[PDB]
This record gives C-alpha cells, structure tokens and sequence, in this order.
C-alpha cells in the first residue's frame, strides 16, 4: 500500500461546537497519489467532508493531518473581476507553457481563441459574460495551476455536457491526467467515473458505510450497488 497522505482519526465535526454533529467519528486514511471517490445519497455529508478537511467546521473530537499543499474546487464556481490569466494564476508566478497546458486539459483552449483579448480578456462584472461551464472549468484550472499535492473536488464537472466533461476528467482528474501524482478526493454524484477511481467511500447520514475498490463494492451487493440502482 502507498504512504499515508490524509489521516482522519476518530474525527467528529459540527457546524458549531454546540451543534449536533454533522459528521460522526470518521476513521480513515487516504494513500498518497490515489483517486478516491466519495459517493452517497443527497444529504449524506459528502460536501461537508471536504469542508471538514479544509478546517472550516468545528472539530468536536479527533484529529486530522494532511501531507502537502491543498487545493479546492467548489461545486459553485465564481471568477474574480479580472482577466482569464489572472483568474487562473491567482497570485502564482506566471509560466506560459504551463498555463497553456492547463487551459488545454480543462477544455478551455477553444474558448480562449474565441475571446477578443485571448487569455487577457476581462471577466467578472466589468468583464465578458461566461457560461456556468466555463466558470467551473476556469475554477478547476486555477486549482490545477497551483500544483498542489492534495485536491478536494466537490463534483466540479457535474453540469458540464457529456463530451466536455469527459475531456476535462480524462485530461485532468483521472488516470494519467495532469493530477495523476496527487491525492484526489472527488465527490461525484454521477457514477460512471467510479471504475476509474482507486478507492470508493460510500457515506450514509454523515458516516462511512462502505469502502472498497469499484469491483469490490460491486460484487458486494450493498450501499454502492443500492445507490447505483437509484
């Protein structure tokens, strides 16, 4: 097995110290360099699990340790009142060939050619209007550009069309992609990428119900199969 990257140890979380817990006693380590899929019904706590790893919830009990710099792609993206390149670099030092590769992998190179200023086109309030899919892919591109070691991905490709979502997942997130050496935690509502993940975590009511690979949880006729039938 690979080295321990994320360790979540007897960890219980809530929105406040006095609130009833929203995540119940997580006990989990993620190996370094893997793609972990987090699935479960609506309200099972998939999004709050990433927020808990961001340190945004109040930890009632337990301990969390994460090895390496962490990048986050929210479910609802938003872009700054600036140009395309300033949105991707976002303070990071500019490296043109790496920017081109990131834009390419995130299915943004056609969109950039169509813009008048190219990568220097203003977006946001004063800038040009973007679609929901373009903002979401610009959001993922910003996280990829940072070259973090851990990626928390709150179903960033959900609304995208079929072939563009395939382009982005295949080039960025999945096996062989730009993030292949990183530890990726991918919450996903759609379930066709599950055979490409290394491990699957199924959550129920803010707790872990099942963990295994795709074939493991499939031959097991349990929570993942029940959700696939749903």
């Amino acid at each position: 097995a690979g080295k321990d990257c994320i360790t979540i140890h007897s960890a219980t979380f809530a929105w406040s110290q006095e609130s009833p817990p929203c995540l119940h006693r997580i006990n989990l380590t993620v190996p370094q360099g893997c793609l972990l899929a987090v699935v479960g019904p609506v309200g099972a706590g998939k999004s709050s699990l990433l927020s808990a790893l961001l340190g945004e919830l109040s930890k009632v009990e337990g301990f969390v340790s994460i090895e390496g710099a962490v990048a986050y792609v929210p479910q609802e993206a938003w872009v700054q009142n600036t140009s395309v390149v300033e949105n991707v670099c976002f303070g990071q030092e500019l490296d043109p060939p790496w920017l081109e590769r990131v834009l390419e992998a995130c299915a943004l190179q056609p969109d950039v050619d169509s813009f008048p200023e190219g990568i220097h086109t203003s977006i946001g309030e004063q800038g040009m209007n973007l679609s929901g899919g373009q903002k979401q892919r610009l959001s993922l591109a910003r996280a990829v550009y940072r070259k973090a070691a851990v990626y928390l991905l709150d179903d960033p490709l959900a609304a995208l069309d079929a072939h563009v979502g395939q382009h982005v997942f295949n080039q960025v997130i999945g096996p062989g992609g730009l993030l292949q050496g990183t530890t990726r935690i991918l919450v996903t509502h759609a379930l066709h990428i599950l055979p490409q993940a290394d491990w699957i975590i199924v959550l129920a009511n803010g707790a872990i119900a099942e963990m295994g690979s795709y074939q493991e949880l499939l031959q097991r006729k349990g929570a993942l199969v029940c959700l696939l039938d749903q």
